[PDB]
């Protein structure tokens, strides 16, 4: 009913500004684009899940590696890193990925100050996407129930 006109626009403009903020800052890309496409209810939302249990899981297992019981096996924490990229690939999260590009130099040159560093980022960087998204999924719940449809941007 038209009274929620008021508040459905200004929720849809919000949704459209910070979307295009977090494009405009890198945190998402193509491939995001391309997962939206494969809406009909929030399916979306539970991909993204899966790509989270896999920044906890991927990156449990490089912390592990990492953690020197004596000598780092640099081969499977590359291997870790080389799931982390597709996965973050996959779902556009673009600055886990650049990050896992120059992790992977670093299992190859075996240096192992840089390998923790990155990890470090990469920890960082995940989290903050998770945030993110949380809030732009949140946005999407408040404007659907509420009346409004979500904008294609």
């Amino acid at each position: 009913m038209e009274f929620m006109d008021a508040l459905i626009a200004q929720l849809q403009r919000q949704f459209r500004d910070y979307t295009i903020s977090l494009y405009q800052q890198g945190f998402l890309d193509d491939q995001f684009t391309e997962l939206k496409k494969l809406q009909d209810p929030d399916f979306v939302s539970e991909v993204l899940s899966l790509f989270f249990e896999d920044c906890v899981k991927l990156i449990s297992n490089m912390a592990r590696a990492l953690d020197t019981t004596g000598t780092v096996d640099f081969s499977q924490v590359g291997a870790s890193v080389h799931q982390l990229k597709g996965s973050s690939s996959s779902v556009g999260a673009k600055r886990v990925k650049t990050l896992c590009v120059s992790f992977k130099e670093c299992c190859e040159a075996k240096n192992y100050e840089g390998c923790v560093r990155c990890l470090q980022q990469v920890d960082i960087e995940y989290k903050a996407l998770k945030t993110k998204l949380q809030d732009m999924f949140n946005l999407e719940k408040q404007i659907i129930q509420a009346g409004g449809i979500v904008p294609q941007v």
